[PDB]
RNA sequence: UUUUUUUUUUUUUUUUUUUUUUUUUUCUCCUCUUUUUUUUUUUU
């Protein structure tokens, strides 16, 4: 009964799509975007990156 | 004492041409474990 239930609330899409730079541009600017470098533990890689500025990306 | 006649190896040579490696399939796919991540230092 789950089974129908994720299978039906995933559709047709597995990733948020990309978008152009200017609007990187101004999300900076106007202050609204941090960009930093980022890494992943190795013990559990597949949850635990971290976004060094730590942002916990799960 | 046994004369005379019954052809034979197809004729021909003095024709133009402006393309080009290959060629045509097989789907989505659960990466197990002390961690933050250590870090100066000196002898190459």
């Amino acid at each position: 009964r789950e089974r129908e239930n994720e299978s039906q609330e995933s559709h047709g899409k597995e990733y948020p799509e990309h978008l152009p730079l200017e609007v990187l541009e101004a999300g900076i600017k106007s202050g609204r975007y941090i960009q930093g470098i980022l890494n992943v533990n190795k013990h559990r890689a597949q949850i635990e990156a971290f976004v060094r500025l730590d942002i916990l990306i799960h």
